[PDB]
């Protein structure tokens, strides 16, 4: 038993955790699928991939081709069909036909064997027609070998009638392949549209109340759905919607001590009036939630609920389930932390006394809002937990719901980062908000469009509750328009938190990425009408974005991504593409100044020669241009963030 | 059934096709395993190798550190033992005794909770205690317990008590491991010593003959051995010493007619005196080939012969098993080519017939060669072959015999090269000889000794029958002592073709690699005799080279090595460390001009201070130097070639 197979195939790629994990994609998206394949000697090799749905029907004949002289590495593009668990190998073989064309190509014109090498031909098509499977096919590779065996015609004639295009197309469709040898199939999971593709927008329900009941509830606050749908949302995340404990609530400004009417943070979950599978009392009931459920679904938007495994001080599991807690030898449970930041008001879970009992409970509670509409969830902080308690987790859902979509909120190092994604979390959070440089963007986004791509999906949050980058601070409403381009082009998923169109930008302090007066700890009314007849949110912007993004096909994809160099250090420069869809964006990351650059598009990248010239039209402003090898930009900041173009026909 | 652990321990290291294959060594051997070891949340973890010898055995306690800060990256040296097939795994484990010092250490001066602090060090070391064998660590670590209870003292005194050095070696010794994880086991083949480290000298035996019989026996030239056992060489390749073909038996200069005494190619394997198994009329017969063993085992040298799997036309193969070879429609052979060379002399092997014959008759040969002492082969030309076939044969043969390595004389691209080598062969051919600028030599060495070492071992030949570089043509002697210098310091394999000490340098024409009048199709007869007594030989500076490599246990591995740069692209620096032995060498490229340059050493990478001064002595001079962060060399062509200096106490 030879680990190498006849005609090495080997080094199959994608791959993740050297086949243990699957590799990802989604319904309707296209990767690469790789091998490195050669063979002894100097004869010529061929390689196709075989893709396998779940049933274990392949799908169409899918040649692959050397991607780079003399490196022996080949590839091949497949789309992934229906959502489930597929799988893929690589078939690699001898190509006896451009062998022997190759030489016939030499010895015949010259003079050399022809008759010997003209027999050698006939035999080969003649092996060649006996696996086309269409007899008009069977009988062209038969004229090819007839003609080839006529000694009554010219060497050059023989050998032109089997290297015709009609003799080329049974071949490149049905090819002699010698000493078929095949790789050991490596699996994929399909997953739907939504876990790759998607804008997304959280707000607080109790900040959109009224003057009599200043605490929103569930039905005031589905008042703000159709100005989100209308903005061109998919996706509401709401932050937890869970009764809030009063021990050690904290104040506003995360102050200590909460005061009088203090709504306390919504991530501190728990209190004599319920836990994780209870709604708060002054949101409504579990009946309202139905209908703001109900009514987001008529506006074609999901609900994803965050779920923060975690307790107040006040949870009902705090005394039902003790040793779901780590105690001092005083008997005290000390506050979770993730420094240097500290939450006084939450207990964290201890894993390792009842695991059975944590993966139950976790899972009952899921399948309660799952059972009430809710397929996405937004996993808060993942990495404080146990990586294969998620891993459990998952599978468990997924195994009876394979739709549920689970989001990471892990912000840390790089290794948790790719292990969560691996283990099964639809959707990763990013470092997309620390990444404000043309170097730093194009760093970060070549490492998420290269292999990450197979494992891990990005949801471009521009800003979050607990993230007010100092580039937003200082960039005012410039700034808030360029990271929105860039987050709504840049990754297939992107998001905004309530606040964002108004470009609210007041930190807590200088140094400081929270904002002042956060909503977690007040109620945040805000004049979404008088914003709307002055002009001052993006709104608009952010609506021309999620149209341009649900017009493009480009956009709604990640892999396909290609920086332009500019002469500028604050101009950026990129493509996307996806079939004939062409999307070409420069942004001006200078929120204070104007800046102009010539912009040096790599032509062959767009599919077009150096000399050539394109139309494009900017999609923000519905100019055309005529663009080539070299385009002149001129970026005011205020005027115009950027040039979203597509390539016109 | 979770893929990953309770402490996730991801991507061991070396790895070689997924784990399908054995990672390599050899006896007394290090090398680094590393694995990607980490924890939610923030408490602190540790991790070790445990290394199994064939026996199921596990060697010493071997505790891995972060390589770098915030990569989650470990690592740890270990050693091989006997040869075989041993195992490893990396241990992944929570670490409570860093974690709570860490914390201990800033609330004890801050007075948070330092009775509540104390009391869980207490239990912690209680828990540590219970583990360790002794008694004397047992006392030590209860002594501390105490003394972390004692509420009549202070606070920050009975914390010091737990951080006292006696307890620091403790838990060094025997630490506090919560929740080991385990990966899944990795193969590592273990080798002799002279499959990684060796010196080489290839001879044909029929040049060493006399004025009376021209052609050389294996008794004329077994008197050749003792200059070369003199030369400091522990290995003798011969060419094929079987019967030689006449049906297009080349001519002298590869002339494509034979004419009268012309002995032809020794790699035309085959007449009707016999085939592999045999052995040419004119070296002798099986008994003088078996005292040729006996004087080359008496001088320390182990015989090498070449196997080449083809035929000449005058081969018994060749009617006796005509399946053997691919025959055209006429019935003819076609001789072998590797393009554009042709070798109209023999004909290649076909494989896909009788596969299984091949195979049994391939170690049949082999075993009868190791019936008679042979332990080493140079395979010829193995990428022409089928790469399973090698697999299954190196298998079968090193299943009854693993202490018989062989050596692949595969010239081509890089997959094929890297296969070869991972599917069993225990050396390798390699670019050496095209690698001849800094540049090249920098970058070509860092791949070998980075992590290709985990399943290649590479053989240094600075010049082969087949391979003059123009280096050499041009250079004349000083070019041939510069490429001696440098192929037995950068890798611990390295040989030498007969005459490279002569500094033979004749190229058949100008542009060509091969040698005028090459000793493949002519007896060349050399006057070693008139060469020493003349000194037009390097024989002196090779045996110098061999001497300080065995007197250096650093110049006999391969992974440790590291360049440190100079002012000049002509001088290279380099050093080589094993244990206390540190070998550092500067090398003048230039065979011509005489170079003065600076080196300005990496004095951490040699276990120096930047300011410091440390004595070395010229291993090729005995001349004795002190060198530190900058020294001014001055290397002059015909007598300095290099420096060559081992560092002293
Ligand atoms: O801060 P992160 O680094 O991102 C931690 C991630 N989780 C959410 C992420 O969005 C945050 O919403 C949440 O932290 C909020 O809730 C706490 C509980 O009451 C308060 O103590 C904190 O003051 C407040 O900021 C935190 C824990 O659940
Ligand atoms: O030339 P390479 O590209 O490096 C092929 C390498 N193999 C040996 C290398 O060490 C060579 O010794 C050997 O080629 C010699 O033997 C032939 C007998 O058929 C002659 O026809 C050639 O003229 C002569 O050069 C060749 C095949 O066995």
């Amino acid at each position: 038993p030879t680990v190498v197979g006849r005609i090495p195939v080997l080094d199959v790629r994608p791959v993740v955790q050297r086949g243990r994990r699957p590799a990802k994609a989604v319904t309707g998206e296209s990767f690469e699928v790789s091998a490195t394949v050669f063979r002894e000697g100097h004869d010529a090799v061929g390689a196709n991939v075989v893709l396998r749905d779940p049933r274990g029907r392949p799908g169409p004949w899918t040649p692959m081709r050397e991607l780079a002289p003399g490196t022996d590495r080949w590839g091949a593009t497949v789309t992934a069909g229906e959502t489930g668990t597929w799988s893929y190998t690589v078939e690699a073989w001898g190509d006896p036909v451009t062998t022997w064309r190759h030489h016939a190509r030499i010895k015949i014109p010259a003079g050399l064997d022809t008759d010997l090498v003209l027999e050698e031909g006939a035999r080969l098509y003649e092996r060649a027609a006996a696996d086309v499977p269409g007899r008009e096919d069977r009988r062209e590779l038969l004229a090819a070998v007839d003609a080839l065996r006529d000694e009554s015609r010219p060497a050059a004639s023989r050998l032109a009638a089997a290297l015709t295009p009609q003799v080329d197309a049974v071949l490149a469709r049905h090819p002699l392949r010698d000493l078929v040898t095949s790789s050991d199939p490596l699996p994929l999971l399909v997953e739907r549209e939504r876990a790759l593709y998607g804008a997304w927008y959280e707000f607080f329900p109790r900040s959109e109340g009224t003057p009599h009941t200043p605490h929103g509830t569930f039905r005031t606050a589905a008042r703000r759905l159709p100005a989100i749908a209308a903005m061109g949302f998919d996706v509401v995340y709401l932050p937890p919607i869970h009764p809030i404990g009063t021990t050690h609530r904290k104040g506003r400004n995360n102050t200590l001590s909460a005061t009088g009417d203090d709504v306390g943070s919504p991530w501190a979950i728990g209190s004599p009036e319920g836990g994780h599978d209870s709604i708060h009392p002054a949101l409504g009931t579990l009946d309202d939630f139905d209908h703001f459920v109900t009514e987001a679904g008529k506006l074609g938007l999901e609900i994803a609920l965050d779920f923060a495994l975690q307790c107040s001080p006040d949870h009902p599991w705090v005394h039902k389930h003790p040793e779901w807690f780590h105690h001092r030898p005083d008997g005290t449970i000390a506050h979770a932390e993730n420094p240097p930041k500290k939450y006084q008001d939450i207990y964290p879970i201890a894993f390792d006394a009842d695991p059975d009992g944590l993966a139950t409970e976790t899972v009952r509670i899921l399948r309660h809002w799952m059972d009430h509409g809710v397929r996405i969830f937004r996993v808060d902080n993942p990495h404080t937990k146990p990586v294969a308690f998620w891993e459990r987790v998952i599978a468990d859902i997924n195994g009876t719901d394979p739709d549920v979509i689970f989001l990471a909120e892990a912000f840390t190092r790089p290794a948790m980062m790719a292990t969560l994604a691996q283990i099964g979390f639809q959707q990763s959070y990013t470092y997309f908000t620390w990444r404000n440089t043309k170097q730093e963007l194009t760093e970060y986004l070549t490492e998420l469009s290269g292999e990450a791509a197979s494992y891990m999906r990005p949801n471009f949050f521009a800003n979050t509750p607990d993230i007010l980058h100092a580039y937003l601070q200082h960039g005012g409403r410039p700034a808030f328009e360029v990271r929105a381009v860039l987050a709504a082009t840049l990754s297939p998923t992107w998001g905004i938190y309530s606040g964002y169109e108004l470009c609210e930008n007041t930190p807590l302090r200088e140094g400081s990425e929270e904002y002042l007066d956060s909503e977690k700890y007040q109620l945040k009314p805000r004049d979404w009408t008088r914003a709307a007849r002055e002009g001052t949110t993006i709104a608009p912007l952010v609506t021309r974005l999620n149209t341009i993004r649900r017009e493009n096909p480009a956009l709604r994809q990640l892999r396909d991504l290609h920086f332009h160099p500019t002469d500028k250090e604050e101009v950026i420069a990129y493509s996307k593409r996806q079939g004939s869809n062409t999307v070409l964006v420069v942004v001006n990351l200078d929120p204070r100044h104007t800046q102009e650059a010539t912009v040096s598009l790599d032509m062959p990248q767009l599919g077009l020669d150096w000399h050539e010239s394109v139309p494009v039209r900017d999609e923000l402003t519905g100019e055309t241009y005529h663009w080539g090898r070299a385009n002149y930009v001129r970026l005011e900041p205020g005027r115009t963030p950027a040039h979203v173009c597509t390539v016109l026909r």
